[PDB]
C-alpha cells in the first residue's frame, strides 16, 4: 500500500487542506480504515484529527506535520473549538511518539493542556526534533 515513490506512509502525521483553504492536522491511514477502496495511485487516505473523518488526498497536496509553525493557524485556533480539539489530539499523538512528557489534572481545559504542547511543537519538538514524530 502506497508503494509509489511518493511521500508519506501509514501512520505519518501530516497537514492537509479541507474546510476551506485551511490546513488541518491528520494522519495517513490504510484504506482498510476508511470503508472505501484503496487510494488511487499517488494518493493517500488520511484521517483528520478531531472529527476522525477520512479524505483521499494526493501525496503532493500533503505536508509533514513537522512543518508545524508553517501550517498552524493561530487565528483559526483562537476562533474554533474544533481546531483546538484537533490540535490537542494531534499533539497528544505527537508527544506519545516522541516520548515527550506533559502533565495535567482531571478536568484541566484542553486550551490549558495545549499551552505547553504548542510551545514544544512551535519550538521544533525538542529534543527529538521532527524525527520523534515518525510512526
Amino acid at each position: 500500500e502506497y508503494q509509489d515513490d511518493k511521500e508519506f506512509g501509514i501512520g505519518d502525521l501530516v497537514w492537509g487542506k479541507i474546510k476551506g483553504f485551511s490546513w488541518w492536522p491528520a494522519m495517513v491511514v490504510s484504506w482498510k480504515a476508511t470503508s472505501k477502496r484503496q487510494a488511487m495511485p499517488g494518493m493517500r487516505w488520511v484521517q483528520w484529527f478531531g472529527d476522525g473523518k477520512f479524505s483521499e488526498i494526493s501525496a503532493d497536496k500533503l505536508v509533514a506535520l513537522g512543518l508545524f509553525s508553517q501550517h498552524f493557524n493561530l487565528a483559526t485556533f483562537n476562533k474554533l473549538v474544533s481546531y483546538r480539539k484537533a490540535m490537542y489530539h494531534t499533539l497528544e499523538k505527537a508527544r506519545v511518539r516522541a516520548g515527550k512528557t506533559f502533565s495535567s489534572s482531571p478536568g484541566e481545559s484542553l486550551e490549558d493542556q495545549l499551552k505547553p504542547m504548542l510551545e514544544w511543537a512551535h519550538g521544533g519538538f525538542k529534543p527529538t526534533g521532527i524525527e520523534g514524530l515518525k510512526p
